[PDB]
């Protein structure tokens, strides 16, 4: 019952500041701009204890499955080729994605009923709120 609240179909709904975040990642102009267009589903289940997260967009369709503390390899929505962790912390899953002596730090929280994703590239924050489906 880790992550019920977390479970369902999300869709996105706003963002803020993403262009700056992809700029902090190293995302070039192309791939910003059509990124940026995207309203991907989210959709999160649990199988135990494997977490599987999938993004359905018109951008990049991607899914990690993973165990809480368990380091995985990622390919990003962007093509970085990251290794990952993902913990809970309060309530909170966090993950970190490394890859070419870089960090990213993606928080996602459950507030009211939204999902809201909390994007941090050094000083650079993205918020992106997703809604029920
Ligand atoms: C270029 C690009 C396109 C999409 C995404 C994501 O959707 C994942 C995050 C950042 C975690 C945001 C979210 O899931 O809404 C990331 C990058 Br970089």
């Amino acid at each position: 019952h880790m992550c019920d609240a977390f479970v369902g179909t999300w869709k996105l709904v706003s963002s803020e500041n993403f262009d700056d975040y992809m700029k902090e990642v190293g995302v070039g102009f192309a791939t910003r701009k059509v990124a940026g267009m995207a309203k991907p589903n989210m959709i999160i289940s649990v199988n135990g204890d494997v977490i599987t997260i999938k993004s359905e967009s018109t951008f990049k369709n991607t899914e990690i499955s993973f165990i809480l503390g368990q380091e995985f390899d990622e390919v990003t929505a962007d093509d970085r080729k990251v290794k990952s962790t993902i913990t809970l912390d309060g309530g909170v899953l966090v993950h970190v994605q490394k890859w070419d002596g870089k960090s990213t730090t993606i928080k996602r929280k459950r507030e009211d009923d939204k999902l809201v994703v909390e994007c941090v590239m050094k000083g650079v924050t993205s918020t992106r709120v997703y809604e029920r489906a």
